[PDB]
C-alpha cells in the first residue's frame, strides 16, 4: 500500500512560497518534515545552515552528486540545488509527510523518479508579474545580475507551469487569505492530516 504522498511546493522567486511553507509547518509541525536541500548559493544573514539549506561549495555538491546522494538536482540562477535521498528517508522513517520546495525542473525530475510513487504538487503564482518584479526589487541587498537571473527563471517558469502537471495552482495575493485557502486544500488532499 502506497506511502503518503509528499507535498511539493514550486513557484517563482519572490512569490512568497517560503512563508507559506513556514505557515504549514507552524500549523502542522508533527505532520510534515521539511526536506533540507543542498545549495551552492551564499547563505543570507538570517538563514541557517542545516535548517533552510545545507550550504555547500560547488566541489562538495559535485562530490555528493557523483556519490549518489541526490534524488534530483538543478542549476538555478548560477547555483546548484539538490534534494537529498537521506532527507526523504528521514521523513519516511518518522512516518511524516515529506515537504519539498523545488523549482520546476526538480518537479519534472521527481515526477519521473522511481523512488517516489506519487506526490501532491502545488504551484504558487503571484497576483501579477509586475507585483512579483516589484517584490524582487525590494530585496535591497541582492546584486542586479542575481535579480536578472531570477527574472529570467521566472519567464521560463510561468511559461512551463501549465505543461508540467501540477495538482493545484494558488495565487499568493495576501498571506492570511492564501494560507486559509492552502490549508483547506491540504486538509482535503490529506484526509490523514490534523493540526499540531
Ligand atoms: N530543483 C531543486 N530546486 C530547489 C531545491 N531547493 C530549492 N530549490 C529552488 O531553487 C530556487 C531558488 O531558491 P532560493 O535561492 O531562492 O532559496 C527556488 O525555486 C527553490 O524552490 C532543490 O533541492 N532542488
Amino acid at each position: 500500500m502506497a506511502r503518503i504522498p509528499p507535498l511539493v511546493v514550486c513557484g517563482p522567486s519572490g512569490v512568497g512560497k517560503g512563508t507559506l511553507i513556514k505557515k504549514v509547518l507552524s500549523e502542522f509541525p508533527s505532520r510534515f518534515r521539511f526536506s533540507i536541500s543542498c545549495t551552492t548559493r551564499n547563505k543570507r544573514e538570517k538563514e541557517t545552515n542545516g535548517v533552510d539549506y545545507y550550504f555547500v561549495d560547488k566541489d562538495d555538491f559535485e562530490r555528493k552528486l557523483k556519490e549518489g546522494q541526490f534524488l534530483e538536482f538543478d542549476k538555478y540562477a548560477n547555483n546548484f540545488y539538490g534534494t537529498l535521498k537521506s532527507e526523504y528517508d528521514l521523513a519516511v522513517g518518522e512516518g511524516k509527510i515529506c515537504l519539498f520546495e523545488m523549482n520546476i525542473n526538480g518537479v519534472k525530475q521527481l515526477k519521473e523518479s522511481k523512488h517516489i510513487q506519487d506526490g501532491i504538487y502545488i504551484f504558487v503564482k503571484p497576483p501579477s508579474i509586475d507585483i512579483l518584479l516589484g517584490r524582487l526589487k525590494n530585496r535591497n541587498t541582492e546584486k542586479p545580475e542575481e535579480i536578472n537571473k531570477r527574472m529570467q527563471e521566472l519567464t521560463r517558469e510561468m511559461d512551463e507551469a501549465d505543461k508540467v502537471g501540477f495538482n493545484y495552482f494558488i495565487v499568493n495575493d495576501d498571506l492570511a487569505r492564501t494560507y486559509a485557502e492552502l490549508r483547506e486544500y491540504l486538509l482535503g488532499s490529506y484526509p490523514q492530516l490534523r493540526g499540531g
